[PDB]
């Protein structure tokens, strides 16, 4: 056991995503454009979240993945052009907002019809900064959490729940 | 969700989740005390992006520590790598996670590509297996379902990049 | 047989090998003088695969100041394109020169110039070997132009048709019967 | 003039030594693939890994008196190689010539040769500009120069991504490594 405590249980998470699904599914239930809602996720923290979210949204949703390295270095771009598409960014953790800031700028330059953000977790300097997120799963404290996509050196991702890693 | 598009339902969400829980248990037993011996978690390798739905559910269903590795590919058995693995799988216990194995051509390339990286072991787990896979030559240790030779959609599987978000798997009607 | 690589495929030679290497030598001197300057970091040459590869090699050797190589790979989804291979390094605060083979519509250069400026380099200029008359419709300014050529489709010295004729030392108009 | 004044301690291979060797290699390669180009109907394929052999492949291709096509690969290390950019087309049944710049331990070539042969090309040979003593695993058909195990720069070869634009190959002044 390397988990200090369980922050968000698997039952809580699945219950919240079901709520997010309908909230999203009714902001996007009209179709008019003839094109499905596009979910864009950066590998690979929100992979667990986007697979559950897409199944929880009661409207047709399509998948788009991105792989980005650091020196803002694109290691795998979008498969198709998102021009005139309704795009929903699916993140796992928004803390400083730097990651979201870069991604949103990059996607907006591709000229989408709309662009909104859906993160599973939001830390407490993301609330002080008053970032603009359309959909927030949970408001968590500023402690390093793992599980449900989140990781520490590529581990604990397979956890059905979200717990806090013990500061050794 | 897709009115009139799905002709007949092949596999309900309930049945899919039940089989994966069974697969997870079986895989967990075979790789029991592998993290205690080697000191490294079981490595799940998945090709984007049809089996992403399946690998997320499977990883949670396996009672041993597992990690994720993704590959983005394209076609010219002839496969172009758009995004390679992030790490070196040398000496790692590797499980290939596929969505559907039909001709086995996709699998025969991936098996060869990964075995050239010299992993400690390499096995395959596919959710769906079609009858033509019997003519393939890559051994599959874990099979979710044996289905007939019909085009199915849902749970990751698609047709013109649609129906992926479906919670179940079903056949398609002339669309 | 003959010494000709593609007999009967070239309608007319637009530019010869020596004429090409002579202009590049001139461009090198011109570029070298502009970037003779003060920051410690070398001039950065950025070209997309794989038409201006032949050109950037000779150009970098023709420029009398230190030059570094950067390569990008892209693939159309017209003016919109995906990145198959990004820069290996961050060009922030770097003096960057876009090395292109042919500028016609300008759609290629327009996206690249806009993309490279979002990385915020110290300076960003464009050098193309060839320029067609349709390039005047674009809005991205070009500092160095080796040759202004007609609208006709040309090959050689990197330029291709179905991945052929790239290895030619000269540039010529492809015979119409090849692409018809 | 000198692009890097006071950085090169000595010249190993002058620009004309290199270009002269390339002409010899081009003629030699051209005659080996003389008759097996008009039979298949497809040109000779040059495959090169970025970025060290870019200068060498552009000069070599123009030195080969038969039609030659280009293919570039971008890689990274984690013998063990990560592909950043793969080949543009399928090389099944093609006549492939691997164009390298330097073969030392032979690990890089060992991976590439294995990777390309899995794509089932008709023929697969190797041409490197430079070869080091510890390259005595995978057969090399064409070698430009046999050089000592010292660290050299120029003509594609770099140190911290510099000195690639040199027309010659030489050794570096010890103060550069500071
Ligand atoms: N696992 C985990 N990762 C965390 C956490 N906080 C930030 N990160 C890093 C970052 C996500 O890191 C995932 C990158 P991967 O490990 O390569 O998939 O989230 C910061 C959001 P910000 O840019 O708006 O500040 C955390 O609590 N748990
Ligand atoms: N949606 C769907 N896709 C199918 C099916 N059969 C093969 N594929 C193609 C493929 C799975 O679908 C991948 C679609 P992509 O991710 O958009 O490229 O599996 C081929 C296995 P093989 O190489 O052994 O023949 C099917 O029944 N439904
Ligand atoms: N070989 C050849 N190619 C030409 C020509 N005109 C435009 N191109 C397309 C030229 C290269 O098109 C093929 C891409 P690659 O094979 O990777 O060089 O880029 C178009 C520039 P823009 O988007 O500003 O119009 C031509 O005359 N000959
Ligand atoms: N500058 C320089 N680089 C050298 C030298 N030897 C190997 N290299 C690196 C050479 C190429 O390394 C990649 C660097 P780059 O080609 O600049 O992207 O590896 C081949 C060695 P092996 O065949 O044993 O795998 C050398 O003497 N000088
Ligand atoms: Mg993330
Ligand atoms: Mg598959
Ligand atoms: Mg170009
Ligand atoms: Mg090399
Ligand atoms: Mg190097």
């Amino acid at each position: 056991g390397d988990i200090k405590s369980v922050l968000l249980t698997a039952e809580q998470i699945q219950a919240r995503i079901a709520e997010l699904g309908e909230q999203i599914g009714n902001d996007y239930r009209e179709a008019t454009t003839g094109q499905d809602l596009l979910l864009i996720t950066v590998l690979k923290g929100a992979v667990l979240f986007v697979t559950d979210l897409a199944r929880a949204i009661p409207v047709p949703t399509q998948f788009e993945f991105m792989a980005v390295s650091s020196y803002v270095r694109i290691l795998k771009d979008l498969d198709r052009d998102i021009h005139g598409r309704d795009v929903l960014i699916v993140e796992d953790v928004v803390d400083s907002g730097l990651t979201l800031s870069w991604l949103s700028r990059n996607l907006t330059s591709r000229n989408p019809r709309s662009l909104r953000v859906c993160t599973l977790l939001r830390k407490p300097d993301a609330v002080h900064a008053n970032v603009e997120i359309a959909y927030v799963g949970f408001d968590i404290p500023n402690d390093f959490v793992v599980g449900y996509g989140l990781d520490y050196d590529e581990r604990y991702r397979d956890l059905s729940y979200i717990g806090t890693l013990d500061p050794r």
